[PDB]
């Protein structure tokens, strides 16, 4: 079984976590925390957005019990004083997010770790992956800092990629409808539509590189919990109908992007796909085709869960190349 | 001083009897609503969107007094049963939204009433009017009932027409971003972004007819209680940057569209658009361009109190009209 | 297997709907409602408070096929005309709500069902029933039309149940902070703290007589999907500590209570409460005693899902003394 | 006229700069805060929670424009290093919250400031004040460093005073619902309600002497942006009913708590309280009477404009006794 270790107990840690937890195929053999284990214990058991967690969740002497495993606890803020060398970690997920990630992610690989996956795109890591998109770059032998993009960038990736293969893509603008996670952002006081920047469509130059001067677009931070929406209007390079648009949708769903993209024929809110495990759900019923080209597509996503399930996939990929190169 | 009747006392009516009260060219003779004098004063008085009303307002004998004034109080379901002859009523708001609006502006005509003002667009209205847009096409000997149309598409056709008038339209798609006011719909319980379809790019065959075919789009009802926004992605007919296009805003703004349209360049949320008197205001600081001819333009619009002030004006306008011909 | 049917499919006819057919122990054979098959099926996969179902929910001709069985669907609004005979329908959920529920029930009698549970208190029912509180008085050869009282009733009377028998309770005002399911409610907008009345402490008199005159209260409703709060300021008729309190609570829900009140020492949130089954959670951290007799006590409950699990064990308990009085 | 300054320009600051902006009799001198000009009049002209400003609000060069008149622009963290003594301040709001204000409030003496306004209490300040309650207290000759204590205080002890003087107090418990402004805290999400404790009980002692061990509480903070509220349930030493409880309260808004205490017998909702001045408005429509001696009231508050405005009013009364001792 493939060995892991997490690196910072944020909403992300705690998801992945969760999800690998479950994962009879991989080992999660430690964690690296700002808390005490009886606060990991708690964090991990209830979530206001995921409900509480299914398995038992008991805390132990700098230690975690959780579905019966036993998960070590550690508390450095230095990630080249880990153990990693001593407990054979495989795999780090660094969970601690965008700021010198790539800094903590070296630490890691000299405190004895084999890889690391990091949580953001265009941190000078060795690739960048979007499951479905682009996993296939990987190389064991040549590639120890992996980058599995952000949550915006695994719902927009695919999409475009079913797009552009289908019918080609001319330009397009997007604006990404954003959950809750410059003075517009301090000024909030979470009552407000807030238009800011977004870095997901520069972000698709480093999985989709021919794609790059083509897409770009804004963020709508609007106050819903959890689950985002991706709001693209592109042009395409061929005649189409809002029927074929989804019909090639529907089509990579069930094969090329199975687990991965999804579409819906039903009429759904946001809150309904809520641990939602896709990384995009196309909403069949709202495509729109204006003079055969300009097109909107809409595309549901939990920026939480899908992205960690992604992680996950990640995880899963990236062992099965080291055992089999 | 132009005789004015309101009838229906939702938030609209309310907000446009607010504004007609403060207005000493206008002549607020009676309302027709639902409920009794003291209810009607309360919800006068008493806004949880727009706050407190700065006059004073007190409940009479079937009848207000407010900010000084008498406004006398009627309950009558079927309109043609008002004594609008017998108050020489010139013009009467019909408040009570899009359903059998034309009919129930024929009551009120058929009790004496001399003008109707619809707030709804393409009921078979006389004339369908959007300040700033084409308000000169009202005639007062041939038109009797008049649309201000709604209050997406009053912010919508203003931009829109600076857009073709400067640049030329090609087409484009749109996303309102709808504050509250369908499977989708009826499950919503206040807790999610809802995708559902919008009248407002079709509405703008009424003031705009040479526009049509050429826009289309959907609403995002967001939980946030008042304050809208129009996405719109709009391919022009000649190159531009986004300073050109902020450029021509800031110019309708300051002259052909002054008191109707306005231009921002602060990092504003749309909390701060509450109870903003324009039909739109240009966000200037998120209008992007791509590759020259795809344009995104943000307006922020206050979906109540915008649309009302716009029904004062209309008032104001038309009874000019009707005292000069 | 007991044969029950569900009138009405609003939230509590879905929850119950939900819970019962996951029990083998009940027979779900038909479903009243004012839907199609196809939404009836939607709205039970789909669920923006407890998220998506986990069974297959398929819609077929006037029928679902939900976890592999067959429920038949009927549309009428007067239950009279239903099948009940025919279908040897043991009981009735009647989930319309309060009006004419007595009406209703009866209905349901005259179409040939044997006995309905009505979903609010105080209809003139035969009697009035709170798990863990009073079931032994449902007499299976005398009483015909039972009513599980509502969810805040049951939430309150277990506690004070607790109290009165461990300490006796003198008197006590409560305040109910409900989540969302009159000037003040008709002006809400959805975003304020509403005060309004309650009648659970009245309700409490059908469950436990002796307790009436010395409990009473109100409501704030607040803008939380769901889950609510017990906040109930009692005088004791012994001295105690919160402790003390505390641990009569934590033996009762060990003990008499088991699967209807549980006691927490969790630093929780509401939303940690959502699909919580209990009729009542103790929060113990914030117990407070005043002068050893004046207690604060907060008790959660899911205002949704606790009462559909008490009106499932209620038609367990009543199909138990129907078969063997 | 009183010369001021303002160290921070947190919400506090903010609206009380605006308030005393207002006022002819206050020279607001200088501000110390921690953004530019440009930054300090944006926020000065819009807020999220109480709207646009309603004067003409300038950045100039290390100073603001607003109203009319210049005010002077500092940046300093040290407060003894400001130019107080330089520009004759009379007296100094320290609006920088509770953390070390005796300190910082030191600071600003050693600065050259004559006296210093905490907005915190029980901070070792020399007097503590409730406007209505105890400003009789400050004398002059002997505080220099004043505290106007908290909101919640403001709001509780005019409420309590009434109380105890017309009837007495016994003993009473209190749950503050409150507005957004321990584990429980931290893991929000601004969803959820959460409890909390208060110390606006204990406070009391500061400004109630004799009624400390008879008070105390704890909170419930709701998701709502703006306006709290205090539930009290306090046993009375005498007989009354909900009506006479009611009229003292009416009597004291109308005389000794005039512009302090309100009272209202309207349906209202808290949202209709944003920007009250009172420090306490009574819901007469909610008052409670159990064996006329156990009494719930509940008293609303906006918990930034009321204090402001008692802050104004307690930096007023402060230099009225300052030329005239």
């Amino acid at each position: 079984k493939v060995k892991v270790a997490i690196n910072g107990f944020g909403r992300i840690g705690r998801m992945v976590f969760r999800k690998a937890m479950l994962d009879d195929q991989i080992q999660v053999v430690a964690i690296n925390a700002s808390y005490s284990a009886e606060t990991l214990a708690h964090l991990i058991k209830y979530d206001t957005i995921h409900g509480r967690y299914d398995k038992e969740v008991v805390a132990g002497e700098d230690s975690l019990i959780v579905n019966g495993k036993k998960v070590l606890l550690l508390n450095s803020r230095d990630p080249k004083q880990l153990p990693w060398r001593e407990y054979d970690i495989d795999i780090v997920v660094e969970a601690t997010g965008k700021f010198n990630a790539k800094d903590k992610a070296m630490g890691h690989i000299e405190a004895g770790a084999k890889k690391v996956i990091l949580t953001a795109p265009g941190k000078n890591e060795d690739v960048t992956i979007v499951m479905g998109v682009n996993e296939d770059q990987f190389d064991a032998e040549r590639h120890v800092i992996i980058s599995n993009a952000s949550c915006t960038t695994n719902c927009l990736a695919p999409v475009v990629k079913v797009l552009d293969e289908e019918f080609g893509i001319e330009s397009g603008l997007m604006t990404t409808v954003h959950a809750y996670t410059d003075l517009r952002r301090a000024r909030a006081c979470g009552e407000s539509i807030i238009p800011t920047t977004t870095g997901a469509a520069k972000a698709l130059s480093l999985v989709l590189p021919h794609l790059k001067g083509k897409l770009h677009g804004l963020a709508l931070r609007v106050p819903v919990p959890n689950v985002s929406l991706v709001d693209l209007v592109v042009d395409l390079k061929t005649d189409v109908t809002a029927e074929e648009v989804n019909e090639a949708f529907k089509r990579a769903a069930k094969t090329s992007m199975y687990g991965v993209l999804d579409y819906s024929d039903e009429p759904l809110v946001s809150t309904d796909y809520n641990t939602n495990p896709h990384s995009a759900v196309i909403d069949g019923l709202t495509t729109m085709v204006m003079e055969d080209r300009k097109v909107k597509v809409l595309a549901w996503y939990d920026n939480e869960w899908g992205y960690s399930c992604r992680v996950v996939d990640l995880i899963r990929h990236v062992a099965a190349r080291m055992k089999h190169p």
